[PDB]
């Protein structure tokens, strides 16, 4: 409550308000801008400068007198001339685009300035520039069964899926985050509070597909154990992912297997070390920081992350880290091996699918942060606010807001550091993949920070430098050829839209919610062919779950919907819903004359299961995502939004094998029948 407090709330990039639930303004409060200005960090040119190629190129100038200027290309060449302090200049025509340095000179010193050219428009595939209808399968890879994984679903189930996807006319599988997670507490499940958005998680390595595995002696004889196969067995027949023993079983067998890798004297030795050293620091603290968390668990299960960690063990530059790197050299190494075959397998993935020659292929997810004690926090510490955490405000249909737990990036430092922190984040989940969902893409305009220990309420918009992260992020999926997809659920201002249309990024359409509030469902023609519609999403009911009202109901049963006055308008909003959804079904030739027309009466049957995904597949959407688990006609969900103990979220497998399902009549009919809608949805 001073104008020095709220000049620096908006210098700091602080929204001082925000539309509430109700649809009014809300003003944030003194208290949360000091704690949200705490929790952030504390010339001639400026440290950088992001240009669209095509296009002039002012360099503005400071300072007083004469400078020279020298600007040499990321390809090696060289440019110059001279610029007095107070007046502004033009860099060279037709400056490729890339990453270019830009020094001035006067007497002595030198100011440098990244100097980034980008195109206007993310990566688009052929198929999709020529206005061709694609589908492709949005899996949770965790959940696949085959006759050969290890109790989850893995690598090698995504390698031989690929195929019978391909095979069918799908042109991509897409993916949750396979961020790294923690071996050391496999039951952190979540593929959203991840270590590292870097690195990978190891429990996706077939272990099959690892040659020393088949050749270390002790790994045989382990294998061929009562013991193991049985442990093995009910691993892969229980109907939800047991972490703990999948982690157990692959960890016993790595271990086995890289005590003969690590003598290796040869080529795959020489492609190992060469990843390392290409990876670089963060590759190295990954590693590190696993081993260490091995090493902290014996002592104690409960310490999760580094914050609970000793003290001396939270600082990195302590001598006794320094020391434990020294002295557990073999294990930080095993920790490098297993994201060098976690990359190895998925980059042998994506092989596979352009060799089917899929127009999109592997279809990578990217979370929105990290966890506040993983990796990444660990070892890069001033990048991150822990002293605030990202969430979501309170509004209609959640009146409390959300808080996910993880720091924010400082968007003061992302900028000091001239974008790298953003540059590695996309290079490292562009690799190797035709596509990248961004989660919550609006959060390159805006985040809502909460500051630690309040409720989501006390929080407030913070902003991000969105025109720069938004031409870094078309140059880098130019440069990866991997187009984007911007998860933009809920509310979008219209000049964001805009941005995200013009900036070649793929919207993103969940059947349910594309109604207006008269339940009249969006004619699948007026769907917006920069985009990709689902019918459903890893936090919402399948189909027929959400035609069942499974969702309301298992989550009264879970304590969720406390307020009864408020749960009987959901089922009635959702009675609505299926009436206006089934109305659209019928009119625009989803389903026979044979089939009711009131929905109350109606319960999910495999024409209706059926007519439901036409719907979409009859889309203008370029793209369409389809769910295994309703080709499988499954009821339960994933994941329940809001819930932690209270259910076994990611862990619910598919019904069936990939095996079963692609032997199956109906499936295979049924996928044949929505190719053909694509095909036809001019
Ligand atoms: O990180 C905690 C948070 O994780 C999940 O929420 C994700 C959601 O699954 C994503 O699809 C996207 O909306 O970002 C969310 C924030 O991470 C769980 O669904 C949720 O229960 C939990 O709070």
């Amino acid at each position: 409550e001073s104008k020095r407090l709220d000049n620096a709330a908006l210098a700091a990039g602080i929204s001082p308000n925000y539309i509430n639930a109700h649809g009014k303004p809300q003003s944030i409060s003194a208290e949360t801008k000091r704690r949200l200005l705490d929790a952030m960090h504390q010339t001639p040119v400026p440290n950088v400068m992001v240009y669209t190629s095509g296009k002039k190129m002012p360099m503005v100038v400071e300072g007083s007198g004469e400078y020279s200027w020298l600007l040499t290309t990321e390809e090696g060449t060289q440019y110059k001339g001279h610029v007095t302090g107070g007046k502004a200049f033009n860099l060279p025509t037709k400056l490729p685009e890339g990453y270019h340095t830009l020094t001035l000179t006067q007497d002595d010193q030198r100011a440098h300035c990244r100097v980034i050219v980008a195109p206007k428009r993310c990566y688009e595939p052929q198929a999709l520039l020529n206005k061709q209808k694609l589908w492709g399968a949005c899996v949770q890879l965790y959940t696949l069964r085959s006759e050969k994984n290890w109790g989850i679903g893995d690598f090698g189930d995504l390698k031989a899926m690929l195929v019978d996807v391909a095979k069918r006319g799908g042109s991509f599988i897409g993916l949750n985050p396979i961020h790294a997670l923690y071996p050391a507490n496999p039951e952190s499940a979540s593929p959203y509070s991840p270590s590292s958005r870097r690195w990978l998680n190891v429990i996706y390595i077939d272990v099959n597909a690892v040659e020393d595995f088949h050749l270390s002696e002790e790994a045989q004889a382990w294998w061929q154990l009562p013991t193991t196969q049985q442990t093995l067995q009910q691993a892969r027949d229980a109907d939800w992912v047991d972490y703990s023993t999948v982690t157990a079983l692959k960890m016993t067998a790595l271990r086995m297997a890289w005590k003969g890798f690590a003598q290796r004297d040869d080529e795959q030795m020489a492609a190992f070390r060469q990843f390392v050293a290409e990876q670089g620091d963060s590759l190295f603290w990954q590693a590190a920081f696993d081993a260490l968390h091995a090493q902290q668990v014996k002592e104690d299960e409960m310490r999760w992350g580094w914050p609970a960690w000793p003290e001396m063990y939270q600082n990195v530059d302590s001598p006794e880290v320094r020391q434990f790197c020294e002295e557990h050299r073999d294990d930080v190494d095993f920790y490098l091996w297993l994201q060098w075959l976690a990359y190895s397998q998925f980059a042998a993935c994506w092989e596979i699918s352009q060799g089917y020659e899929m127009p999109i292929g592997l279809y990578r997810d990217l979370a929105v942060g990290v966890a506040e004690g993983g990796a990444e926090t660990w070892c890069d510490r001033e990048l991150y606010c822990l002293k605030a955490s990202v969430g979501a405000p309170p509004d209609i249909l959640g009146p409390l807001g959300q808080n996910w737990g993880l720091p924010p990036m400082d968007p003061h430092i992302i900028t000091a550091r001239a974008y790298e922190p953003f540059i590695e984040l996309l290079r490292a989940n562009m690799q190797n993949c035709g596509a990248l969902r961004i989660d919550h893409v609006m959060s390159m305009l805006r985040l809502w920070w909460i500051p630690y220990g309040e409720t989501a309420d006390q929080g407030a918009y913070v902003h991000y430098p969105v025109d720069d992260l938004l031409s870094i992020l078309a140059l880098e999926s130019k440069r990866h050829r991997c187009m984007v997809i911007g998860e933009d659920l809920g509310t979008v201002p219209v000049e964001i839209v805009g941005k995200l249309r013009s900036s070649g990024v793929y919207s993103y359409k969940v059947l349910y919610f594309e109604n207006d509030h008269e339940k009249t469902f969006r004619a699948p023609k007026a769907y917006p062919e920069q985009s990709m519609a689902v019918a459903a999403t890893h936090d919402l009911p399948t189909l027929r779950g959400y035609w069942e009202c499974g969702d309301l109901t298992l989550g009264k049963t879970l304590g969720l919907y406390p307020d009864e006055v408020v749960l009987r308008g959901l089922y009635q909003d959702r009675e609505l819903a299926k009436q206006g959804l089934l109305d659209a079904l019928h009119k625009y030739g989803c389903l026979p004359k044979r089939a009711g027309h009131k929905a109350s009466l109606m319960s999910m049957t495999p024409t209706l299961n059926r007519g439901l995904q036409r719907y979409i597949a009859d889309s203008n959407s370029a793209l369409l995502g389809l769910q295994p688990e309703d080709w499988l006609d499954m009821a339960e969900p994933v994941n329940i939004p809001g819930t932690s103990y209270q259910y076994k979220n990611w862990r619910r497998k598919l019904s069936a094998t990939l095996e079963s399902m692609f032997a199956d009549d109906g499936v295979n009919k049924l996928l044949k029948d929505l190719d053909r809608r694509r095909r036809s949805a001019h």
